[PDB]
């Protein structure tokens, strides 16, 4: 579990969105595994606006933050799960790092701010849904 709290937005994995998230929906995209809902309180996270390929992510199944090198946002086949059919997830970045199913939501960050959240992984991989292209998270 986990979310990004920037401005009056809450960014979560679409597959982990709550009823309250759906009832206060701003934007969602199944192909990216992302959903954004509106919040009453202002958040403290800042979004990175860069092309970094090195950063640090939080792994809840180890209670640890790990430095990682990650690929550029791309399309990558993600194996069928209880949440989506076998398919091409977009804007996804891969790294070598420990991950297990409930780690979705952990933040990946670089020197510029939050880069994205854990969405996939496996056999020593972890994948992140990028948010750096969502410029509207910084305003209104
Ligand atoms: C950290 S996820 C993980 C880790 C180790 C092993 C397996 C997984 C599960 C995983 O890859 N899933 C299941 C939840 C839905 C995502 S997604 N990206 O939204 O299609 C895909
Ligand atoms: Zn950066």
């Amino acid at each position: 579990s986990g979310a990004i709290y920037v401005g009056n937005y809450r960014v979560v994995n679409r597959h982990l969105a709550t009823h309250n998230d759906w009832a206060n929906l701003v934007w969602e995209d199944s192909s990216r595994d992302l959903l954004v809902s509106s919040t009453t309180a202002q958040g403290c996270d800042t979004i990175a606006r860069c092309d970094c390929q090195t950063g640090v992510y939080y792994c809840s199944s180890r209670r640890k933050h790990y430095p990682v090198s990650f690929s550029k946002p791309s399309l990558i086949f993600v194996e069928a799960s209880e949440y989506y059919p076998a398919r091409y997830q977009s804007h996804l970045m891969l790294a070598v790092g420990h991950s297990e199913p409930g780690d979705c939501g952990g933040i990946l960050r670089c020197q510029h701010g939050v880069v994205g959240i854990v969405s996939t992984g496996g056999n020593g991989l972890v994948g992140f849904a990028d948010v750096r292209d969502l410029l509207w998270l910084d305003e209104e």
